């Protein structure tokens, strides 16, 4: 049925998880704020915090 592959996450039986990056480390968010994610390190582990944000508006 909808959401089988996602059932986590079905705004309207899609999934919300339409990032292709992904956080290599769960500090990102943590990192971020110590470092920033326009920075080229967070560009590397943390491309989904800064390229994404697991939501898009």
């Amino acid at each position: 049925g909808s959401c089988a592959s996602c059932p986590n996450n079905c705004e309207n039986g899609l999934c919300t998880n339409s990032c292709d990056f992904e956080d290599l480390l769960s500090n990102c968010e943590s990192l971020k704020t110590s470092a920033g994610c326009k920075h080229e390190l967070l560009k590397t582990k943390c491309q989904a915090t800064c390229l994404c944000e697991d939501k898009i508006h």
